[PDB]
This record gives C-alpha cells, sequence and structure tokens, in this order.
C-alpha cells in the first residue's frame, strides 16, 4: 500500500541544532576537558634524584679516535660492545 517517497530529507539550520547538541554531547575530540585551566591539580614530579656525580663522559671530538683504526676484526659483533 505504498511506493517510493521522500527518503532524502534533513534541514537543521536553527539554534536548536546547536542547543540540542549541548544536551547530546555532540563533542568533537576534546579530551583535555577545557573547564578552566585544564582540570588537573597534579601533585609533584621530582621525588627521585640522579645527582651530578660526573661531568664528563663522551665529548665526541677529542675522545673518539676520529678514524677508527680497528674494524676488520669481529667474530660476533656484541662482544666488545658497551651500552650499560
Amino acid at each position: 500500500s505504498a511506493a517510493k517517497g521522500t527518503a532524502e530529507t534533513k534541514q537543521e539550520k536553527s539554534f536548536v541544532d546547536w542547543l540540542l547538541g549541548k544536551i547530546t554531547k555532540e563533542d568533537q575530540f576534546y579530551e583535555t576537558d577545557p573547564i578552566l585551566r585544564g582540570g588537573d591539580v597534579k601533585s609533584s614530579g621530582s621525588t627521585s634524584g640522579k645527582k651530578g656525580g660526573t661531568t664528563s663522559g663522551k665529548k665526541g671530538t677529542v675522545s673518539i679516535p676520529s678514524k677508527k683504526k680497528n674494524g676488520n676484526g669481529g667474530v660476533f659483533g656484541g662482544l666488545f660492545a658497551k651500552k650499560d
């Protein structure tokens, strides 16, 4: 008892479109939650300490050989490698 009709239809150009959007969230991608400053009181971030025991390790100008006399040797590769 029916055939065809008005399937395509949608006209929302009023304040209601924006108003109703406030009730149904209608958010985009705001995660920071800009309510005032950020919504995070936090506490701290410096309880640990490494101290400056040493002030010199690998300059990269006078330390290194700047030529590498060795290199032909090496059976595995991770035998004389340092990376503490």
